[PDB]
């Protein structure tokens, strides 16, 4: 495969979500995406397979229990060999964009740890993590959710498997029927000029990008076209009423 | 249930990765989340069930097809009746963060558009969708994981279902063994003094926020016990060597 994934997670089951639909589902079929699991109850030697432990200093929550979830680490290093970059999702990691999502696409082989609980104890991340990533400032009931958002988002650079990608939001888009609910397709889209077609998604884009995350247009190096289709975009918005 | 949440997709499957597994698992079993999902392909009526169409002006990649999701639509709000908020999941959304989380945890239901190919016909957007939610600045195969984040975020304050939750990033965790490859846990969290302890993960969450998300700190207004202890934790920072 041209990506290996390796995932430590109490739920693998959770992983279908991905690997068995869709695009990413195709992906793993034919092998351009290989998806592993090791689950750390697997890996526990008690009668009842306990998986959490007590956290020092008290406070409520429980937090996953080391040896089972290092075991796990340990046996999806060895099977991935050197070169592996282990990545703990994590609301404290850095926070996940476009950028990122092609920077850790560029890694063959990954290895996903996905906490429950509270999270894991710090000097795991310290002993056996490289990066902390999260998926959003927000929290989740656990890293899975976001480990898969985080392969989802990669398998789209894997070539064959197929917004921001030019820092812009992406253009409106239309398809049958004609007309719906009074509303038309706007006339330039069915004229067949490919030229203005293409001007009027970029600066729809433009428009789109200015008007709800202006912060990322600031950031941004404008070509000259961008430069005169957005000022033109303002042009017409200064031109309107507004609510 | 205390919350109803309508799902529109085309692999209805994938939501069995958070209504079977964990905390979200146990509170769909329970009754206290409802997730009922509907599949646009069921509203197709072609002998091969078309759930895609080609977008007018051209260019590369598909669409939903507009009649078997709206009349998708229309049967999830028919039965959610009224005050169901419908969200479509949109990289051109609202970037979702924990004050997002909140406001959406106090509706009792919400339908939940998910697309797939290059998205779905803006005219649909106008005449059904209420607001557009994005899980983050990067582009997802679907909207399926976004949607399954959002229920999952939303979830965990639905009384007993179970960072950020003070704008501030949480504290790092420890549990056995008390020395893991050569590292010990913090005294403190072992003398029992539970003053002292309260006041180390309030100092550790200021100072992990000021290192690793500054900005957060910024459009914040801190007591008076944690501007103290921020500013205890940068003099520590201050008589430092650093990398
Ligand atoms: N936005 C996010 N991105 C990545 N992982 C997330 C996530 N929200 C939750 N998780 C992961 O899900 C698990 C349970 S949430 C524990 C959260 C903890 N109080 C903290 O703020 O760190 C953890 O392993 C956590 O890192
Ligand atoms: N970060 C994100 N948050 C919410 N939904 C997302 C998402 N990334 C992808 N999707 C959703 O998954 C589907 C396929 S992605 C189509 C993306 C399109 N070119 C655009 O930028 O709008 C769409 O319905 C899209 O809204």
């Amino acid at each position: 495969s041209h990506m290996w994934i390796g995932v430590i997670s109490l739920f693998p089951e959770m992983f279908k979500a991905i690997t068995e639909f869709g695009v990413t589902g195709r992906a793993v079929k034919h092998n351009l995406l290989k998806v592993e699991c090791w689950n750390p109850r697997d890996f526990t030697f008690d009668k009842h397979k306990t998986v959490d432990d007590r956290p020092y200093g008290g406070g409520p929550g429980m937090l996953m229990m080391v040896q089972p979830l290092r075991d796990a680490i340990h046996t999806a290093k060895a099977a991935a060999g050197e070169g592996a970059k282990v990545i703990y999702l994590s609301p404290q990691g850095r926070k996940l964009d476009q950028g990122g999502v092609t920077e850790l696409a560029q890694n063959q082989k990954l290895i996903l740890v996905c906490g429950r609980y509270e999270g894991i104890d710090e000097r795991l991340i310290q002993t056996e993590i490289d990066e902390e990533w999260s998926i959003g400032d927000y929290v989740l009931t656990g890293g899975e959710l976001p480990a898969m958002t985080l392969i989802d988002a990669v398998a789209r650079f894997i070539p064959g498997v197929l917004s921001f990608a030019d820092g812009l939001l992406d253009c409106p888009h239309y398809t049958r029927p004609e007309v719906l609910e009074g509303l038309t397709v706007p006339p330039v889209l069915m004229s067949g000029h490919h030229e203005e077609i293409r001007k009027w998604r970029l600066k729809q884009s433009l428009q789109r990008t200015w008007l709800r995350r202006p912060e990322l247009l600031e950031g941004l190096a404008l070509t000259d076209e961008q430069r005169k289709l957005l000022k033109e975009a303002q042009a017409e918005h200064n031109s309107l009423e507004h609510h």
